[PDB]
């Protein structure tokens, strides 16, 4: 998101976030969704305008900022960004730091970007939401990047929550839902008025947080939790892969249940099945070895006493 900010009472004080769209910058026009008051005498009545233009894909893989263009109307002394006159065509910028001096005014407004990417934890939603926040300057995606700082997941309100959901949570991100995203839309204009009124997502991660038995007391109690164990996995989900990695856990990857050899059992502890492998399963199963989804393994993770639990039931089954 593009902040905009100046020194002295030249923007009273007050940082503006500019979302994606078109504002005249001048001393004669009034705070608008489209308008931007300088106050300030030696800058022109309409100054300038700043279009700012919707992310590209790239930029959630990237983090870089939505394009920037500046334009001088016409003025008696002209317009600079980062000391560079701007010609009659106007110009455009992808830094991610911008001085702007109008004219005279020695106080410049300076544009800074402020990096916001969202993840999202399927497909549907992001359908429902991307066209959306790429009106708000958010870049979007379901793929993973180094620069998401926020993760949606589904609030279904009626299941387990998603292997995405756990391995979010694991990797420190902000995680946020529905509500949030709406509630952005909802002050919007708001927010292009004064900064400091962008809704807080850290406020409603701990909402989320708060006595919901799907998350652990802490991230950070879960990390390492399980090392010195061992399991097998079938063929599906990275994001399982690298959740499991998280908790400590060394990993085998196994392609059919008939690859369950002595050899795999010896070097072992549990074996980790999917949904549908586990469902279904009857004679098939290894009679030896604990097995369970990651569902389950995550309700184990839950609880205080996540590796004896593990181990007691490792003993459990070693009888049988």
């Amino acid at each position: 998101m593009w902040i905009i900010e100046a020194e002295g009472d030249i923007l009273k004080g007050k940082s503006r976030i500019l979302f994606p769209g078109t504002y005249i910058v001048g001393r004669n026009v009034s705070d608008d969704s489209s308008h931007i008051q300088v106050i300030s005498k030696s800058i022109s009545k309409r100054h300038a305008r700043f279009t700012i233009l919707t992310p590209s894909e790239k930029d959630y893989f990237t983090g870089g900022p939505c394009e920037f263009e500046v334009k001088d109307l016409d003025t008696k002394f002209g317009t600079k960004v980062n000391e560079k006159v701007v010609g009659q065509n106007g110009d455009s910028y992808k830094e991610k730091d911008l001085k702007i001096q109008l004219g005279k005014c020695p106080f410049t407004i300076n544009a800074y970007w402020r990096s916001m990417c969202i993840q999202f934890d399927n497909p549907e939603m992001l359908s429902q939401w991307a066209s959306n926040l790429n009106l708000l300057g958010i870049p979007t995606g379901l793929r993973d990047s180094d620069a998401t700082t926020h993760f949606v997941m589904n609030r279904q309100a009626g299941s387990s929550i998603t292997v995405g959901t756990m391995y979010a949570f694991l990797k420190k991100t902000v995680i946020i839902d529905d509500s949030y995203l709406q509630y952005l839309s909802t002050v919007k204009e708001s927010v292009i008025e004064d900064a400091s009124l962008m809704p807080d997502a850290l406020e409603c991660f701990k909402n989320i947080i708060k006595n919901n038995d799907q998350f652990p007391s802490s991230p950070e109690d879960c990390i390492n939790s399980l090392e010195g164990f061992s399991c097998a996995m079938l063929n599906t989900s990275s994001e399982s892969h690298h959740l499991l990695e998280l908790l400590g856990l060394r990993i085998s990857t196994f392609m059919s249940l008939g690859d369950i050899d002595k050899e795999l059992i010896s070097k072992t502890d549990f074996v980790v099945l999917n949904n549908a492998v586990y469902d279904s399963e009857k004679i098939s199963f290894p009679e030896g070895i604990f097995c369970l989804t990651i569902e389950q393994l995550w309700k184990i993770i839950i609880e205080r006493n996540s590796r004896e639990l593990i181990s007691k039931e490792i003993e459990r089954l070693k009888y049988a």
